[PDB]
């Protein structure tokens, strides 16, 4: 199967880690980049699928931003668990005249540590 | 003051209930899609500054489909003294091998409003 | 039909203006904003469709920074020729170790000025 | 320096070739997709400071679909010394009606070098 909970590493040096994830399928973690902080998301548990379908959040503690994470479990063909995975970047803007340019959007790979 | 805490609608007519917020900053929800089909939410409302209007993202785990959808917004001030929710969000579609990978995300917008 | 060329007025006060499809279904217009940028499209021809799928770009002479377009040409419900797109506006970066926060996402709403 | 007319190759395996650029920026070039099949693109590379590494765009318009795949980029100068072209992308799908735009917006990213 292809489990989330452990450590892993991206393509941009920012380490992270998972949580058990329970019976609904949340679970917790931490991110950690070039500060820590704290993470929490849901996988999708409906076909108990071995390749799962995820999501989750990011508030940063050094700011007042948000990046959320979609991605799946993928057991490559070398073998090896990886996490593709896409984010959305918000950041905070003052006026909803400004809306328009708060959201950046982003790839990222991970592997177990 | 813009406050996450009720019960949202939008230009799709999907309605949405998200509780209160914890001290941490989370909550979780309801989401009411279109039948009528009720999903879970979870998300964190950004509280670094206490501004007004924040940052916040969840997560919507659907129960009739095995993807999963990510949202990300602003609690913004209406002009006219209402609050207005502008997200984004990228719905993850479950797909059998990772050469599929590259179609399996949809990018989108959507906007909401006291229900 | 839904035709692309003409003028065309956007949700965020931003007029634009296409000429007219060529045979293979080339064309260029104009983008205002609060400057006078040029742009170049294309209309996918194909199934010969009412609703056209199109995708366009726009690089702007007041930065290094490029916009690309993709939507549909929809005739309303209301009976209404409308332009339903979405964008990635790319910003110029030093260095490849930046790029991950160049792109920004965005939607977009036109309508026959 | 970082130059745009030449074939690229991808991740995905893709091939494509782009011409010579104009004065004002412009090129048009091929796009071999996966049956191998071309398609024609047509884009403009920003040219305000003229900057080694510019910000370029295009349009890909499929022949056998009806849809479009627009690309974003920027040429980026590799440390070896050697040129990549770091792009996202938006694919865009027909849809019969209005009601379903929400649905027709997938997004991506791409990777390509000198083939
Ligand atoms: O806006 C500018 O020009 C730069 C501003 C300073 C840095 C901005 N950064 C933030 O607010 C939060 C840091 C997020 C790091 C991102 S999340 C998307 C991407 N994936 C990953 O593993 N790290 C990056
Ligand atoms: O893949 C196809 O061709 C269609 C598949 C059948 C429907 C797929 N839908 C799902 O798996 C979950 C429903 C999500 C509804 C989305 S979330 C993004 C958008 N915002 C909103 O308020 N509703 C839609
Ligand atoms: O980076 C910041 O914090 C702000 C920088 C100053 C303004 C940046 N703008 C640019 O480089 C180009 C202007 C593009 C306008 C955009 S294209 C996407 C959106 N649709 C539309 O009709 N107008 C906006
Ligand atoms: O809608 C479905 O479920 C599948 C439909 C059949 C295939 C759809 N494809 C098309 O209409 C055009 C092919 C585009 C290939 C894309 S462009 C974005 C990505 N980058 C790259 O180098 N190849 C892919
Ligand atoms: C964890 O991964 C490696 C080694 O542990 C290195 O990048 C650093 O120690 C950590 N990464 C980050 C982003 O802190
Ligand atoms: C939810 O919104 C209101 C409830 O206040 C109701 O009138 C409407 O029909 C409901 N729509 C959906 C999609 O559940
Ligand atoms: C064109 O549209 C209206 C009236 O013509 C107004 O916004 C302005 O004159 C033009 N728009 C822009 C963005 O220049
Ligand atoms: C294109 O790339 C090279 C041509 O130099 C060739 O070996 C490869 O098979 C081709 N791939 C595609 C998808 O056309």
């Amino acid at each position: 199967k292809c489990s989330l909970t452990g450590k892993w590493t991206n393509d941009l040096g920012s380490n992270m880690t998972i949580g058990a994830v329970n019976s609904r399928g949340e679970f917790t973690g931490t991110y950690t980049t070039a500060k820590e902080s704290p993470l929490h998301g849901t996988e999708n548990t409906i076909n108990k699928r071995t390749q799962p379908t995820f999501g989750f959040t990011v508030n940063w503690k050094f700011s007042e931003s948000t990046t959320v994470f979609t991605g799946q479990c993928f057991i490559d063909r070398n073998g090896k668990e990886v996490l593709k995975t896409m984010w959305l970047l918000r950041s905070s803007v003052n006026d909803i005249g400004d809306d328009w340019k708060a959201t950046r959007v982003g790839i990222n790979i991970f592997t177990r540590l």
